[PDB]
């Protein structure tokens, strides 16, 4: 349990052979599935500094680097469309974490998932801490840049509220952070910890991931019939389902593409613990965080949901006009609107 063990050493990234990946794994407690992992990406010959990116719900560090799940590949990553690869190409040591969710078998159900009952904030925060400690030694930085996507932005802020003084020198929120008072991709099956155990429902399933091969089928066969007869094709149905949820804008700028969206949905982890959301009770102190911050907010999703008032005083807020949630993370226009802007912001800190 104690140590990080190397599992992939100096491995070139598919479609990006100037970039290399290292992966380490750490056993945690107390079930066989309590494992975390850490990915590092840098240019051949080395990168500098340290940026850690926290994935969002059902996401993983693996997804953030190779748009894959357990080595199952759905596409070839484009560094222009990937914050991790883009920052690594531009000279940074970039790291990203596989949460414990990345080790859950997709076929488990109901009470077989009871080992996730205490996958709450102290667990997640402890796992992020182990990664940060490793990064400091690996990169040589006393403090790091911490980025977060969606849920990962809340995680970044929560982590920072506890450890910013010794660990964090800059925050990058990519459509993620505390949401507004009572802000209403699932309808909750449980509403408390007691109900979770009473009903034996410990996780929220993804509508993508290994248990939903529809996305991958539809990328290869986009003109097949729609399961919902309102639409002319399966791809039409799936892309419009993303539109309706504020996840994509297929119809106007930034012109979300199935080639970008379907691989993301396909490569998610199957399950996410209820415990994190059921600990809405826990108060984190965001008042003292004196860290330079850049926050990106999608017009079609984030502005409606995310609360700007609770962020550090520094914060530069970038509104992404036309964007759905997932457009923040992929697509050819994300290079101009997100990735290059994060790089420029980082250059202003140095
Ligand atoms: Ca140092
Ligand atoms: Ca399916
Ligand atoms: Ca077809």
């Amino acid at each position: 349990y104690e140590e990080w063990k190397i599992v992939k050493r100096e491995a070139p990234i598919l479609g990006n052979d100037q970039l290399i990946e290292n992966i380490w794994k750490m056993k945690r407690e107390d079930s066989p599935y309590d494992i975390i992992s850490l990915h590092k990406v840098n240019l051949i010959g080395g990168g500098n500094d340290a940026v850690l990116i926290l994935p969002g719900t059902w996401s993983s560090g693996e997804q953030l680097v190779t748009i894959s799940w357990n080595g199952v590949h759905y596409t070839i990553p484009d560094y222009r469309k990937s914050i991790v690869l883009y920052l690594a190409r531009n000279g940074f040591n970039v790291y990203t974490i596989d949460y414990r969710t990345h080790y859950v078998p997709p076929f488990l159900k109901d009470r077989q998932l009871s080992f996730t009952a205490n996958w709450g904030w102290s667990t997640w925060i402890s796992d992020i801490k182990e990664v940060v400690s490793f990064i400091k030694r690996d990169s040589g930085q006393e403090r790091i840049y911490l980025a977060g996507e969606s849920f990962g932005g809340i995680a970044a802020l929560n982590y920072s509220s506890l450890y910013w003084k010794n660990d964090i020198k800059g925050l990058i929120l990519l459509d993620g952070g505390p949401t507004k008072h009572g802000i209403r991709f699932y309808t909750p099956e449980v509403n408390s910890i007691e109900e979770m155990e009473a009903k034996g429902i410990y996780v929220i399933p993804s509508r993508g991931g290994p248990n939903n091969p529809i996305w991958s089928y539809a990328l290869a066969n986009p003109d097949m019939p729609s399961p919902d007869p309102k639409y002319k094709s399966i791809s039409d149905f799936l892309m419009d389902s993303l539109y309706v949820t504020g996840s994509a804008n297929p119809y106007d700028y930034p012109y979300s593409k199935k080639e970008d969206m379907f691989p993301i949905l396909a490569s998610f982890d199957p399950y996410w613990p209820y415990r994190l959301s059921l600990e809405r009770d826990l108060k984190f102190d965001y008042e003292g965080i004196l860290v330079p911050t850049i926050a990106f907010v999608s017009e079609r999703f984030g502005i409606q949901i995310f609360d700007s008032k609770i962020l550090p005083s520094n914060s530069e807020i970038i509104l992404l006009k036309g964007y759905g949630h997932l457009d923040v993370y992929t697509g050819e226009n994300s290079e101009k609107d997100v990735n290059s802007v994060v790089l420029k912001w980082l250059s202003q800190q140095r």
